[PDB]
């Protein structure tokens, strides 16, 4: 639904700003076992790796596969978002993720 | 991977660090774009709305399907890990969801 993203986005938003409420509660343990997954919060633990290992390139792509788990169309749209990522949120993954806190 | 759950459990917290720093430092949007999907974002926008008509209970799990467009183990799961959830986190979504803002 292209035409329908502009709802889509909103509701996005409604999220986005309940979690930074729940987070300023101590609450955000309780609402993200709520609202996703244990599939889902697999899934993120395993995609901050991806990044991590992105921005360090020491990995090939398959081997990133082999040593993560991860699909490899996960690594691949893992890639292309972080080249579509604004400057100043790479500098600090690279900050926290690769220098580590 | 009952056998992992500790793993997966010490994952799944890197990752709630990490967007924690990122709602400090202004950068959880970004972040948000970079770990989910277009897919993750819609559903997780929708999620709210089932929580909230949970909350209100007013509808029925079908007019749930059909009015917010939601599977029905969606909703069947969203019940579940509603009851599973501490006191505490009810009141504050029944506050905010239902007593706005």
């Amino acid at each position: 639904s292209a035409a329908m993203a502009e709802q889509r986005h909103q509701e996005w938003l409604r999220f986005v700003d309940l979690l930074k409420n729940a987070y300023q509660n101590d609450l955000h343990l309780p609402l993200l076992n709520l609202m996703l997954t244990p599939d889902e919060r697999e899934a993120l633990g395993t995609r901050v790796r991806i990044v991590e290992e992105l921005l360090r390139g020491e990995m090939s792509q398959r081997e990133l596969k082999n040593e993560l788990g991860a699909g490899i169309a996960t690594i691949t749209r893992g890639s292309n978002s972080l080249k579509a990522a604004p400057v100043e949120l790479r500098q600090w993954l690279e900050e926290v993720l690769l220098k580590s806190d």
